[PDB]
């Protein structure tokens, strides 16, 4: 069987515009010249996110009715550019006329007939305002750059929106308002309209009240307008309108296009407008959310609880001794981002993995989205999760359960339990509990769904699956075959449609007695709308399973007889223990809370880091697949070096060097690491340093200078294909170093900024800024990297090593000579020539509102480039200008924002949303601050900083932090500022904790891996070198008497810490009371740690594996 693709059957056209709808009149794709206007495509079971609601007020009730889409009771007629919806709501008769005019302008003309005392209308419209590709790739991201301006016109509120992030070359625009009726209130974000409560109730919260009339610049661009209320006795008529422009290079200052709007309003099509068939749902009800569990029920299902989070004495979340994290219903209804989880199969940890199976799931009944095998974008069976509030709830795998006469889609459970192997949902039903589990198999490319009635009661179910079989829903036809209870799914025309994985297939094992269809079973007349919705009806069962297999290379394996969760959980526990070298903190007395948070989080961060490495995607950032060049060089390499996964790092490095670009001899920004030849050949200015630093770190850790002699190819810039001109890794390095030498500004060793540094929002706004800026952060990184390379290469190429030392020293000299003034490292220097220089992000830049930058302060310290005086000053500057309760900030003031046009920096001046790097607390940079503090031996500050970004019981540690998912990494911390203007004005509230702060994007980040390295290597102080162990703790007094279990060179040992201010030496290490000999480490800021030979360490370990570490702060 060939599954066809969904095509929207209602197609409205007019000059430069194609607006399509599903048969219920739900929005599908609204396109004006290449610009997609809506944010979300409707689906055949939920409809679309937009609507028009009639509300009727009575003395004892408020009622609300959708007028459009499949949830209205509307009949529909269509012409070539017009739709007419007709129906009744109570005893009001209505018509809604949709018009698509030639002017990139549309209208919803409403007509109401009847008799009632008080009514109003709410207009509701999700908005994208980007190319179709940008919208599809990430709606949240696109929304962040969509800047809303609010005005009063003739008929109250009008909302004008400019997309600040370039779409092709264009800055597109929307305007929305009302005509013939006043819009008395407005909102601009989906969180305002639907509310968090929607995730349980399935009712938009705003429908019960008044819109707030505030512009919230967040991730769910969603315009709502509320009319003045009116009585009806007779007929009343009025319209809403929209305007789309593909390019509006200026900032928005006023209502525009008034004359065009008037011309468009006179527009009517000449053609006939004829009835069309509207399909209707059959015995399908509203969604089903579980009732909440009370304290007694929680206690019964979860008797053993740790790290309990409570708010007003109600339990929100907790951890278990089995290493699970459990989230109770009330917590999800208070987190702006939805609780979720990524499952990933195990792989051989000595090699770069391939064909790794992954799946995403979310608390609110998204049981399996984005099931993939290998490439997370292309090698996909199930559609991605989108949005935040589950308005569109048809993606991936979903479950309907028959309650009374009606199938009801499961949404919000009573509890949601995550472990590294699986997720479990607990739904309270009438006198029963339904348990759903989606879990990864060990050693097999499988995810398994199990459904179990606890009371062994029988139910009817429909399990739906929005198929892709490729990167996107609705894009390609699918080949589906069935042999008994085994389905096989694969792309049609696999060689051609997939040159690179021509054998890509999937299989599903389905229950014995089930029937198979598309969405036809949902509809009264059995009409198929979406043929790629794979529906499985399972009648009168108390349990069932669906087993899902992925094969990137067609190595099909038979299904097991029994699929047991517990066995997988046990195998994954061991794999994750080994991955972190059996890390475990203990004490004989009460373990300190900080240590208890580290034991709980270490395995969660290891999982996040391993995903970031092997299966590169996140929760919000679903579109990844590739390795970022600077990304793989940080989180994964630092994680793997810390835990002794050296063979893996070697293989990563070989793969990485194979992706260096022929000719330019830099790296791409990102590249696929599988068989897909895709990369981004244009790079930022810092990227080149990262593979150089990483190979040098690898060489220092292992002594494996052999890597330098490996013969390794390059890739071509344009088509990302192998060049078949291999050279030694040493020569790869020499070529990359030449690109660095050629960046010196003339007369100096100042490294030109080029395409930007670490901060992707700080790309230069023009070519003069690109050529003439110098990033002090980049300068410091260069110095550091070239010094590290010098050492790594010293034994192999004496001469190149001397040239590397000269470079590093000249860079060092220029750093001190040009980038420091009055003891303050400037964030940037602008140097057109010796005669025309200007500091930026420095106190001398008195024109600017920004006078301090974090990044150079931390990197200069990490590298031991900053002398003690400068390091000490750096820390005072942080304390006085950058330090907040939620961590250290990237600058002392926000980047400029003046309506979206860039002057100096690109995305930093374009983002309308206070979030991501624009939040100024980008957690990765805070982690480098921790690293800097550790380098300086400042244990109190370091451990305090470690805790400020630890999501476990975060609200207890940082009182102004809003709670968020406690078992996942959060990438940023942003003040609750609705727009950039308020953010600038009341910025200082961040320093003093007088504004709440909330978490950013989850999971996908270098953070988890570099956090793990801070914990183990820098703070606990256990680091590895060539046949040596380095012991160099930076611990507080509360770690006195605490022990770390850690596997060293394959031997489990126990490091017990003693903090002793009265010692003579800085450090002493003892086993069986014998002092271990070794040499002192080099550190310009404090007394160094100790280097102990591996044979010596291991010999002591054989007699007594309890090492006692005496350290003086
Ligand atoms: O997706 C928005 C996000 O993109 C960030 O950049 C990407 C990076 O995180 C990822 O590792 C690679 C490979 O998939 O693609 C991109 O370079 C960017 O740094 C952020 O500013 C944006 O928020
Ligand atoms: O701009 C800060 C960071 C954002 N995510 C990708 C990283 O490579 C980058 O440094």
């Amino acid at each position: 069987g060939i599954l066809k693709t969904l095509s929207a059957p209602i197609i409205l056209e007019n000059s430069n515009s194609t607006f399509t709808f599903l048969p219920g009149g739900d929005n599908f794709e609204w396109i004006h010249e290449s610009i997609m206007i809506n944010a979300f495509q409707g689906n055949t079971l939920d409809g679309s996110t937009n609507n028009l609601y009639l509300r009727i007020y009575k003395d004892n009730s408020l009622a609300f009715y959708p007028l459009i889409g499949m949830n209205s009771k509307s009949t529909i007629k269509s012409g070539t550019s017009t739709l007419i919806f007709e129906g009744t709501a109570e005893d009001i008769s209505y018509t809604v006329t949709f018009r698509l005019t030639p002017y990139g302008i549309w209208f919803w003309d409403i007509s109401l007939s009847g008799n009632c005392n008080k009514a109003d209308i709410i207009y509701s419209q999700d908005i994208g305002v980007g190319t179709k590709g940008s919208v599809n790739s990430n709606e949240l991201y696109l929304a962040q750059y969509l800047g809303h301006s609010i005005f009063q016109g003739d008929y109250g509120y009008v909302i004008c929106s400019r997309q600040n992030m370039a779409q092709g070359d264009l800055f597109p625009y929307l305007q929305q308002g009302s005509l013939g009726i006043r819009s008395i209130a407005y909102s601009t974000d989906g969180t305002q309209f639907f509310g968090l409560s929607y995730k349980k109730t399935n009712i938009p919260e705003a429908l019960y009240g008044d819109l707030p009339s505030k512009n919230k610049q967040y991730e769910l661009a969603h315009t709502a307008l509320q009319t003045e209320a009116f009585s009806l006795s007779g007929t009343k008529q009025f319209s809403f309108y929209g305007i789309c422009k593909t390019n509006h290079p200026e900032v928005i200052r006023e209502i525009e296009y008034i004359q065009e709007l008037e011309k468009a309003y006179a527009y009517h099509e000449s053609g006939e407008i004829l009835p069309v068939n509207v399909p209707t749902l059959q015995n399908i009800g509203a969604p089903y959310a579980s009732s909440r569990w009370d304290a007694k029920q929680v206690e019964h299902y979860f008797p053993k609880r740790l790290l309990e989070e409570k708010e007003e004495e109600a339990l929100l979340s907790f951890f278990t001794p089995e290493k699970s994290h459990v989230v109770l219903q009330d917590k999800e209804l208070t987190t702006e981002r939805p609780h979720g989880h990524i499952l990933m199969t195990n792989f051989d940890v000595t090699k770069v993995p391939q064909g790794v199976v992954s799946s995403t799931n979310y608390m609110y009944g998204a049981f399996n989205c984005q099931f993939v095998v290998g490439n997370t974008t292309y090698n996909k069976l199930l559609s991605n999760h989108r949005g935040l509030l589950n308005i569109q709830k048809d993606s991936g795998q979903r479950i309907f359960i028959k309650i009374g006469d009606c199938y009801r889609q499961l949404t919000l459970p009573a509890a949601y339990e995550m472990n590294v192997a699986g997720s479990t949902w607990y739904y309270q039903l009438d006198e029963d509990v339904l348990i759903i589990t989606s879990f990864a198999m060990y050693n097999r490319p499988e995810i398994v769904l199990k459904v179990q009635s606890l009371g062994h009661k029988k139910y009817d179910f429909i399990v739906t699956h929005q198929l892709t079989v490729g990167p996107n829903e609705y894009e390609n036809e699918i080949k589906l075959t069935r042999e008994g209870n085994i389905l096989q799914l694969s792309p049609t025309d696999p060689v051609v449609t997939n040159h690179f994985y021509p054998e890509l297939s999937f299989r599903m094992r389905i229950p014995e007695d089930c029937t198979l269809s598309d969405d036809s079973i949902f509809f009264h007349n059995n009409t198929t709308i979406n043929p790629s919705l794979l529906s499985i009806e399972i009648l009168q069962k108390s349990s069932f399973d669906i087993v899902m297999q992925g094969f990137d290379t067609g190595n099909v394996i038979p299904f097991l007889d029994q699929y047991d969760y517990k066995e997988q959980l046990e195998a994954y526990r061991i794999y994750y223990d080994q991955l972190v070298c059996n890390f475990k903190l203990s004490a004989p007395d009460k373990i300190p809370l900080s240590a208890e948070k580290l034991n709980a989080i270490i395995h969660w961060y290891a999982h996040d880091a391993l995903i970031h490495f092997a299966s590169p995607h996140g929760l919000e950032q679903s579109g990844g697949a590739a390795w970022g060049t600077r990304d793989v060089c940080q989180g994964p390499i630092e994680f793997f070096l810390t835990t002794g996964h050296f063979d893996l790092v070697r293989h990563i490095l070989i793969t990485l060097y194979s992706h260096q670009i022929e000719g330019g001899f830099e790296w791409p920004q990102w590249f696929m690491f599988d068989h897909y030849p895709i990369h981004q050949e244009d790079c930022h200015g810092d990227v080149v340093f990262w593979p150089l630093k990483a190979i040098s770190d690898y060489i220092q850790a292992t002594g494996d200078t052999s890597i330098l002699n490996e013969l390794v190819d390059y890739r071509t810039a344009k088509d990302a294909l192998p060049t078949n001109q291999p050279e030694t890794i040493l020569i790869h390095i020499k070529r990359a170093v030449t690109t660095i030498k050629n960046r010196y500004l003339s007369g100096t060793a100042l490294i030109s900024y080029a395409g930007g540094d670490w901060d992707d929002t700080l790309q230069p706004a023009n070519s003069e800024l690109k050529e003439n800026l110098v990033s002090a952060w980049t300068q410091a990184l260069a110095e550091q990297t070239l010094e590290l390379l010098c050492s790594a290469i010293k034994g192999i190429d004496h001469d190149f090593s001397k040239e590397l030392s000269h470079m590093a020293n000249d860079i060092r000299t220029s750093f001190y000579q040009y980038l420091i003034k009055d003891g303050v490292i400037a964030g940037f220097l602008y140097r057109e020539s010796e005669e025309h220089m200007k500091y930026m992000l420095h106190p001398d830049d008195t024109e600017s509102s920004i006078h301090y930058r974090l990044l150079p302060l931390t990197r200069s310290i990490i590298a031991q480039l900053a002398d003690f005086k400068l390091a000490t000053r750096n820390l005072e500057i942080i304390d006085e200008h950058l330090a907040c309760p939620d961590g250290v900030r990237l600058m002392d003031h926000p980047a400029s924002y003046s309506g979206g046009i860039s002057k100096i920096f690109l995305r930093a001046e374009q983002a309308a949303n206070v979030g991501r790097e624009i939040s100024l607390q980008y957690v990765h940079a805070h982690i480098r601050y921790i690293e800097a503090l550790a380098t300086m031996g400042l244990s109190k500050k370091a451990w305090d900083a470690l805790m400020r970004i630890n999501p476990i019981l975060l609200t207890d540690y940082v009182p102004n932090a809003l709670t968020r998912q406690s078992n996942v990494y959060f990438s940023s911390s942003e003040g609750c500022f609705d727009d950039r203007y308020e953010y600038a004005k009341n910025f200082d509230k961040l320093r003093t904790g007088d504004i709440n702060v909330k978490g950013g994007w989850r999971l996908y980040s270098s953070g988890p891996g570099i956090y793990i390295r801070r914990i183990i290597a820098d703070l606990l102080g256990i680091r590895f070198g060539h046949n040596v162990i380095h012991i160099d703790p930076v611990v507080t007094k509360e770690l006195d008497g605490v022990t770390l279990q850690f596997t060293c060179f394959g031997k489990t040992v126990f490091f017990t810490y003693h903090v002793d201010d009265t010692m003579d030496k800085h450090i002493c290490v003892k086993s069986n009371n014998n002092i271990l000999p070794g040499d002192n480490l080099n550190n310009i800021y404090r007394d160094g740690g100790i280097q102990i030979a591996k044979d010596v360490f291991l010999s002591a370990a054989m007699s007594d594996n309890n090492f006692h570490i005496y350290v003086k702060n």
